[PDB]
């Protein structure tokens, strides 16, 4: 039971909702999903071809055993960490990406992730549009922000970006993927800290955002060890978001991983958080389909995440 | 069972004993209990109240639920957890004072702020029998923590050894240093597990006029050592016997998480301390609840055991 | 189930075998075990003595009460981090040992290990000999080498060393001894990595070795997390060390402190790892015999480790 980190009652009415709305990843260019099934998936990620478990792949696998054994990286072991088997001569940390103009490096460390989320794509390209669109120039906060891809989306197109990370290890991969894209001059702020700690901070001081993106795990931890756990600390997290909107403000986009509930209950959360801010509240599932081995064969979904996205349409 | 960590066999008679005794505070000062009540607490921390968990408060709280939801800081969680800031971020620190002595509070990822207030107690005997003493006193402070007794001790003109297994803790030990005004003052500042270091002083034949011990239940030395207290209790405190001046003044145990008997710890102290006279006392030390306007004297909160040994 | 970590198939006959083989050392200079019983071990490290939990050590202790209450440090457990005891005054962290003409540290730490396993001894002066007796200087592999006393053994030898620890704390034991033994000039290579990591960086190098020795636990951790689980992952680690022994290596050698497995099993891994290679493959346990207080006295014997060792003989 929530006793204190409710969101504060608002006053007005409930935006307008669209839901569910599935939105479906296009590869991409370096990325698509080759084949899946048997609790794993096969996955190409430009020159390097890689499987690692995904549980919910409950179906059979559809594509000939020859090309899976033929995958360069596989994810092994069981916390959170594990070991790659590298079965031919693909070997060391990092490889060069590129999704939507913007180059990062894959990066194989002791967890199954590989650096990027890259149906996430999806919202980058919402996030492009919005920035580039606008005739002014858009200061966008990225929480929780990871490996940065949407950060520097944001700084790519014009945008003044402040790009927050509890961890220092995640902001120094970040930086990485600045340098390597090009972007070493633009204006992006690189804030190491707890991502609510920081926001309520910026209430304090006043600050706002024209537009905010947030991906909160289940569980976390802040730089000073301060505890994340979304469902104990969302509401008051989408909150203080809202507090920290400009006037002019273009979206607040929440997308949620590996959870024990519903998009319906991020749409309904941040349908409240937004009651009489007036716009349009979508949410849904992000998918990814396979595209087999030439990308061109459309298969299966494989739903990767929750997300809302309010808009003042 | 102990096997390997017995104390040495002594000759003479137990000091006299005062048990149980119960020591008490109120909060005269930018520390009182307001309230307390289905498993928390209400604080005033000088500027700042807070409410935190306190699971031994099984009774109902006495003050309206509308002032407890004005707090400035609540700690929420499971021993890590989140503050929450109602009203407004509240920075990492404050300042708050106790006994002359300037030091911070500090907001972290656990229930502690920083200092046991209730501690005041202790460092007013500590503080008296350091200011009464004819002779500069040497005070040796284990466990030390953020450092409180160790600075009160510095202010009354000791030579005062802290050790803390912790860099972290001996760090904020030394911005209260610098914050007090007693970066003059002879404080030696050790990081290394408590007994370790004890059984060197001995091997070094140091000697100490006052030592303070606050031992935690579980803990770990600079290097992994295990601590626990019901292994090495007993080894701990005759080592500090062997480390006490002729003139030493006192001996203080205090012990928190408060599952054993304050019996225990009277009855260990009593003979580790066999054949040297003076007196044991033992017993809680305890706060009272002193309402919003600090001056409603209202349930007791006991917070940790104590054993003291002085030549009394 | 092994799905990913297989050795390759081979063609040929399996080597040769001797097994069971007992390996058995008593204690020379500075180290003997005195006695043993009741869970525990009554040893002598240089100056001084020790007692430490053997949790086979069922029967009971022959040598009187008195001389076990007058050792100088005594272990007491949590199960594996504790504290010794040091009943007569405290020690130092450091005591000065020496085996097989090299010198090295014994060290109080938080767990029962005191910085050398003697009875590895017997090993040790199969690695002295082969690298004394070689015609050329060998280079040897030393992975999982904690202190490395088989290193500064192989160094002092004349071999070209490479030691290989996920621990820097470990490297720099390691390094405490090569210099407290005389051979900082020596060419030893200290690599802090994964050993398999290590290994399989090596295999695609195309580098080789004369003498590999490898002493896995049953659980570690790599130097960037990897996790190493000897069930899981030795077949693979001894297929890799295969591929990088040189045409006239001298021998592969495999120690296992996961004494639950049989002996049998590290011999038939190994075995099989080195099918047509010819050669033979001897494999048994590790053994410390008692040897009481004074006069060479031959008492009970404590199995210590599982070995399995492969040479062109
Ligand atoms: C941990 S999530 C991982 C990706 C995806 N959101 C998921 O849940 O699988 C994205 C980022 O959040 C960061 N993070 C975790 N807790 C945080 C906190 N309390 N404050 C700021 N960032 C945090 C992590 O360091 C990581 O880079
Ligand atoms: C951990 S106790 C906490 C306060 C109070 N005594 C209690 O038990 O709740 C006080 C200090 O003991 C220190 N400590 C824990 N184990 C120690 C050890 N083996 N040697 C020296 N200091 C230790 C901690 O770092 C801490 O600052
Ligand atoms: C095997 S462990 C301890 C001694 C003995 N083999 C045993 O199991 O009790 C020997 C060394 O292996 C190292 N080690 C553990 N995991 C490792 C890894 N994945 N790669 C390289 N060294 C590792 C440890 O740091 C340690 O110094």
């Amino acid at each position: 039971e929530n006793l204190y980190f409710q969101g504060m009652q608002r006053t007005g009415e409930l935006p307008a909702e669209h839901v569910p709305v599935i939105l479906e990843s296009s590869g991409a260019g370096d990325f698509h999903l080759i084949d899946s099934g048997n609790g794993l998936k096969l996955e190409q990620y430009g020159d390097y071809r890689v499987v690692r478990p995904e549980a919910q792949a409950l179906w059979r696998p559809l594509v000939p055993d020859r090309v899976w054994q033929n995958a360069d990286a596989i994810f092994t072991g069981d916390d959170g960490m594990g070991r790659w088997r590298f079965p031919k001569e693909a070997l060391g940390e990092t490889w060069p990406l590129s999704l939507l103009g913007v180059e990062f490096l894959g990066r194989f460390t002791a967890f199954r992730h590989v650096g990027v989320f890259p149906e996430q794509i999806v919202h980058w390209e919402w996030l492009k549009n919005a920035v580039e669109t606008a005739d002014r120039p858009l200061k966008v906060l990225n929480l929780f922000g990871y490996t940065g891809v949407a950060s520097l989306v944001a700084a790519a197109a014009g945008a003044e970006v402040t790009h927050v990370d509890a961890s220092k290890k995640a902001i120094g991969w970040a930086k990485e993927n600045q340098v390597l894209a090009g972007l070493e001059q633009a204006p992006i702020r690189w804030i190491c800290e707890d991502a609510m700690k920081f926001i309520q901070r910026e209430e304090r001081r006043g600050s706002t955002y024209d537009i905010i993106l947030t991906d909160p795990p289940k569980f976390g931890r802040g730089t000073h060890g301060e505890v994340w756990q979304l469902f104990d600390h969302l509401p008051l997290m989408l909150d203080i978001c809202r507090e920290i909107l400009s006037p002019k403000a273009l979206g607040l986009v929440l997308t949620a991983y590996s959870i024990r509930a519903s998009f319906y209950s991020m749409h309904e959360l941040m349908r409240e958080t937004m009651r009489g801010a007036g716009g349009v509240v979508a949410s849904g599932e992000l998918v990814i389909r396979e595209a087999g081995l030439d990308g061109k064969t459309p298969g299966r979904v494989l739903s990767t995440s929750l997300f809302s996205r309010w808009e003042p349409k």
